[PDB]
C-alpha cells in the first residue's frame, strides 16, 4: 500500500527521485522553465549533474516525509503550509503540483514495481486541496 510505497521510494531515493522528476519535466516541458539550470539537458546529462541529484533527492525526501506524516493520504495542514511558504515556491500555482502528481502516478502505473498508484493520486488531490487552502493561487 501507500506506506510500503514510501519505503520503496526511500530505499532507492536518488533513482526514483530522478526518474519521477524527469517523467514530470518530460510530460510537461513548460515546467522545465522553472529550473533554469536543467534547460537544454537530456535525461542522462542530468543524471551526471551533481546539482540535479541533490535537488531531486531533497525534493523527494521532503515529499516522503510529508507522505509519511499523512494519515490515510491526507497531508498535515502544517506540511502544506511549509510547501506554500517556501521562498522557492513563491511563484507557483496548484496546477504545478497537479502536474507533478499526474506524472508521478503515470510513472507508478507504468513501472514493473508494484505501487498503490490510486492512493498517490488521492494524496496528490488532497495535497492540492491543502495547498489551495494555505494560500496558493
Ligand atoms: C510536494 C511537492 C514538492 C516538494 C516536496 C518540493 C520540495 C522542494 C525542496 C525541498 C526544495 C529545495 C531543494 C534544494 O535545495 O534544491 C525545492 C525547491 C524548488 N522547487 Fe519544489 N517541491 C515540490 C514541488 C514543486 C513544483 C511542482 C515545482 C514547479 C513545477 C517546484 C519548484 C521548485 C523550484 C523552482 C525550486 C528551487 C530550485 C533551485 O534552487 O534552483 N517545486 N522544492
Ligand atoms: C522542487 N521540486
Amino acid at each position: 500500500g501507500f506506506k510500503q510505497d514510501i519505503a520503496t521510494i526511500r530505499g532507492d531515493l536518488r533513482t526514483y527521485a530522478q526518474d519521477i522528476f524527469l517523467a514530470f519535466l518530460n510530460k510537461y516541458p513548460d515546467e522545465r522553465r522553472y529550473f533554469k539550470n536543467y534547460v537544454g539537458k537530456s535525461d542522462q546529462e542530468l543524471k551526471s549533474m551533481a546539482k540535479f541529484g541533490d535537488h531531486t533527492e531533497k525534493v523527494f525526501n521532503l515529499m516522503m516525509e510529508v507522505a509519511d506524516r499523512a494519515t490515510d493520504s491526507v497531508p498535515l495542514a502544517s506540511d502544506a503550509n511549509t510547501l506554500v511558504q517556501m521562498k522557492q515556491h513563491s511563484s507557483l500555482t496548484t496546477g504545478n503540483f497537479e502536474k507533478l502528481f499526474v506524472a508521478l502516478v503515470e510513472y507508478m502505473r507504468a513501472s514493473g514495481q508494484s505501487f498503490d498508484s490510486q492512493s498517490w493520486d488521492r494524496f496528490g488531490k488532497n495535497l492540492v486541496s491543502a495547498l489551495s487552502s494555505a494560500g496558493m493561487k
